[PDB]
């Protein structure tokens, strides 16, 4: 039945695309039939691969109402896509119906990330963090959210190209404009909560072509989400660390375009965090708190906004970038986004379900070749 | 014979000590008999554990004359220490002879690190980098050099305490003075090679106790070696990146003492390195070059000095610190030393030979749970 369908498509590996391919495959003669032939296999493959790992979750997380809802959305979308596997690519009605289905799935899966996050809240509310399976939850969520980002990318591209900027990709994404947009939105929320906010000091270096505007091929909303998250963190740190003084140091952002890397470095004077404690910030169980209640006029704390640091790092890593933190405890913190400057180096990073993935859920990863202390 | 002796002591695990224990065990009533009872077991254990891994090296590396020499030094030292296993701790002559043996071994093992490094040079000269075993060489060298650092620490402590500052530990190591010493020695060599050098801009924050000198319990030479390495790197980068202009930006160092971390951050404007290429800098095969020839009056390139980046990071990690690089390609690089501010958190990080270690030499570590591209 459904287990048989999931098993069939989970045998296959997802096929990673580059940003250059996304761009090229949807510009001149963007071909809906070609997208159909690809996506009627690729979407079931990507859904089925991650659905196998949902099934490996600790029972107390798997059974939460929010996870059950996400799983039922994936099951229903898988079945609806599989209705097309035996249609002909020259059947115009089948092509039109497939695009309608993609658009429908795109809307249905619109709040997958907040709903999975609420399952994690339900889980640690009703049972706590079982330490034995907590490595499994961390491993799963990195892969589920990356999978979701990759599925959203395909749904967006097909819906935007054929539901009637290349799709959601801007071939000339203006990096500094996105950064200023992130700063202004974060500052607005900072002002509401702290009644003040740090100024922005922005510096840029186009090493590739000095003095020229810094542009890359990118999905602007991905960059926005990452820079918003980092501004929010640096503002919370600055405003709370210097609350007694009432004088708030600026947040400095340094943007550099090198031969290979676009780098966005954000520096604050928020007092920092010791190295021992920094990796908790990328842990889902540690970083998920119940969302603020609706029924209040009081300003929402900054922690109540954004995708969070782990998902932000996944956005960077999705196209072979990264997001790294390094702090000087007592002084402040540097946060750095790395993005590939070239669209041909920007290849999807996708999880795959196989024996190695399954073994991860059933092994303990203890570095016994070094002394414990 | 010797295999039987190595096998016997390699069954045991090394016993990590904290800096606070090193300090306390050698101050009031520093007891030579107590050190003897500990070290006549601990030194054979640490030697035997790493000797088992020497034996796992690729034959073409193991058979180099330099590795054979290091191995013969370890074999001879192991046997000489084992002569004491059945002596009585109340035999004053045995105690005196043991201290003499420790002092002798300390001198004999004095150039273990340069000799092992020359074996690596011989290896990649005569056969190249066999890609199948190159993961093994990297794994081994991290562990061999850390082991050597730990054995040197024990030999130094016993020799300095009983061969007649607590041993080699300064309970009040003046961090900024060591940093300036590293800068001045690096600058001297930079001037000789480039006929100019960057200035030092030094800033400090004692968050723990503002305005007070920054001091920690530490081994000053370990800190010196790390900061020298980083100065040398930042000077090479600055002088070569700005050679055309003839104006050289300073190297900025920011020292912070937090509740938990002593941090030393070194920033340069040397043009940086892309993220994809930064990890090669910690790879022994990549970072080992033949040493400069003696028979020349020409200034020695900066790369010919120091322990190198991998060993420098091992020095940081030896007492639960770290050494991290983050670069903005096109602009410059930040290098950060992390040191535990408290002697009780500074616990030896020691490799141990067991089934997990052996499996590392006989497995391939391929992240098959993610798509390759
Ligand atoms: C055209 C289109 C529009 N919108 C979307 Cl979301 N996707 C597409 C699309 C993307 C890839 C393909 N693939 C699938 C595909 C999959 C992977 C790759 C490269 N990556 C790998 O091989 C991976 F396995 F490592 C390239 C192409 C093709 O084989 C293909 C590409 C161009 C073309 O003119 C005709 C085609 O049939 C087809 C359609
Ligand atoms: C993870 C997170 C999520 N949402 C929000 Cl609003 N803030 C955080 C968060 C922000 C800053 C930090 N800290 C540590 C920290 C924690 C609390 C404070 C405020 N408290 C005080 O200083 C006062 F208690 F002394 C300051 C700094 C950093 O140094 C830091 C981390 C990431 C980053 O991108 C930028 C950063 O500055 C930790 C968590
Ligand atoms: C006194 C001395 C001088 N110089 C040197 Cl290099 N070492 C020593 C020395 C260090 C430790 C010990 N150990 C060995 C030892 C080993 C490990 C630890 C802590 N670490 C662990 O247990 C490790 F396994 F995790 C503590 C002590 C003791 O058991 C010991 C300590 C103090 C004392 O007054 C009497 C003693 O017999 C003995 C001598
Ligand atoms: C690893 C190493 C060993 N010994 C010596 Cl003398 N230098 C190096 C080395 C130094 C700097 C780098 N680069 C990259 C690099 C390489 C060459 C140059 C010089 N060449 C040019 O800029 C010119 F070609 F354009 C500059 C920067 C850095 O950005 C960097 C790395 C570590 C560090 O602690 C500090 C750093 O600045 C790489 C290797
Ligand atoms: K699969
Ligand atoms: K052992």
């Amino acid at each position: 039945g459904v287990p048989g369908q999931v098993d069939f498509y989970a045998r296959f590996s997802p096929s990673p695309l580059s940003m250059k391919q996304f761009l090229d495959f949807g510009s001149v003669n963007a071909c809906e039939k070609t997208s159909f032939m690809f996506l009627r296999q690729e979407l079931p493959v990507r859904l089925a691969n991650i659905m196998k790992e949902i099934s490996l979750l600790p029972d107390n997380l798997l059974r939460t109402p929010s996870v059950q809802l996400v799983q039922s959305w994936y099951i229903q979308s898988l079945q609806e896509l599989l209705d097309f596997k035996d249609k002909s690519a020259e059947d115009a009605k089948a092509i039109y119906d497939f695009t309608d289905t993609v658009i429908r799935i795109r809307n249905r899966h619109n709040d997958v990330i907040p709903t999975m996050a609420q399952g994690v809240i339900e889980y640690k509310e009703s049972f706590g963090v079982d330490p034995v399976t907590s490595q499994n939850v961390q491993y799963f969520l990195d892969r589920f959210y990356m999978s979701r980002i990759s599925i959203r990318m395909l749904l967006n591209q097909h819906s935007l190209l054929f539901g009637g900027h290349i799709g959601s990709i801007n071939p000339n994404c203006n990096v500094l404009e996105v950064i200023k947009d992130g700063y202004e939105n974060a500052r607005r929320l900072c002002d509401l909560y702290y009644i003040n906010s740090p100024e922005l000091e922005l510096e840029e270096l186009n090493a590739k072509s000095p003095g020229q505007p810094i542009q890359v091929v990118y999905v602007p909303s991905h960059l926005y989400h990452m820079v918003f998250e980092l501004f929010k963190n640096a503002m919370r740190a600055t405003m709370e660390h210097h609350a007694n003084r009432g004088v708030y140091p600026p947040i400095q952002v340094h943007v550099t375009l090198g031969n290979e890397d676009l780098t966005v470095k954000m520096s604050d004077r928020g007092g920092g965090v010791p190295l021992r404690k920094i990796d908790r910030l990328f842990n889902y169980m540690y970083s998920t708190a119940p969302r603020p209640r609706v029924e209040t006029s009081r300003a929402v704390p900054l922690a109540g906004f954004g995708y969070g640091l782990p998902i932000s790092r996944l956005y960077a890593q999705y196209f072979q970038g990264d997001l790294k933190l390094y702090s000087l405890e007592g002084y402040g913190t540097d946060a750095v986004i790395y993005i590939k400057a070239l669209s041909t180096d920007s290849i999807e990073r996708l999880p795959v379900y196989n024996k190695a993935a399954w073994k991860h859920y059933n092994t303990n990863h203890e570095a016994d070749d070094w002394c414990v202390p």
